[PDB]
């Protein structure tokens, strides 16, 4: 049981050409195992790669995933951070993020965002960014627009059907994400630093 199920749910209603082509990892982990991770990689057509990773625990409840479309067409990938931190907080991200260094991308007619801790804006996150924060009974009142991004992001590979496997043109992307994600803090904590090491470098941002 996700609270993100119907977040999950619409993603893969979008683009259901999106299958397992590999289960990278399941993981145990945290107390004595009560964290578990999923990590799956899914392709389909139009996509170089889709990777998931669902991580859950008694507190949290973390879904992120970045759909890498095919190259040659100059597309952004979709990402999205869906964390539950708690039983009181969550936090929703998801972005259309080009793989083009210090590029603004944006969508007219999409909402725009407005400072963060970790990123740097306009910088393989787009003028669309969106970013809330909410209770978990809360998540989806923002499905609705969720829904708006994907149809948009389905018109974009719809309409240009890109075709190349260049995975270079995600490198000063994958770089950059690597360098900045406050991912490791939590998954040494619950799962050791080679196994943090691996997910980050061999499954999240592997491009590099
Ligand atoms: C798997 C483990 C995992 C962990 C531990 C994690 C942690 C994490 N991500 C964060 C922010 C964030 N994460 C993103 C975005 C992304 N980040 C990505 O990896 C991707 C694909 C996007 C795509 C949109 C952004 C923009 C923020 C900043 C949010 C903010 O400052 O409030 C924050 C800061 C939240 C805050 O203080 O408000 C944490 C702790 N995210 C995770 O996925």
């Amino acid at each position: 049981k996700t609270i993100w199920q119907n977040y999950i749910d619409a993603l893969f209603e979008t683009f259901p050409q999106l299958e397992i082509s590999e289960v990278w990892a399941k993981w145990d982990g945290g107390n004595v195992g009560d964290a578990k991770l999923t990590a799956n990689i899914r392709t389909g057509e139009h996509f170089l790669k889709a990777r998931e990773a669902h991580i859950v625990d008694p507190n949290s409840d973390i879904y992120n995933t970045i759909l890498y479309p095919k190259t040659g067409a100059d597309l952004p990938c979709f990402g999205m951070d869906l964390m539950k931190f708690s039983d009181k907080k969550v936090i929703i991200v998801f972005d259309f993020q080009h793989p083009r260094e210090k590029y603004l991308f944006s969508v007219d007619g999409l909402p725009e965002d407005g400072k963060y801790r970790f990123f740097e804006m306009g910088n393989h996150f787009s003028k669309n960014i969106f970013v809330r924060y909410c209770k978990p009974d809360e998540v989806d009142q923002y499905l609705d627009t969720f829904k708006l991004y994907l149809t948009k992001y389905k018109e974009m590979i719809d309409n240009n059907k890109p075709v190349g496997e260049d995975t270079t043109v995600y490198s000063d992307f994958d770089t950059y994400m690597t360098e900045l994600d406050p991912v490791r803090g939590y998954m040494k904590n619950k799962f050791g630093e080679g196994r943090s090491e691996a997910f980050v470098n061999d499954f999240l941002f592997s491009y590099k």
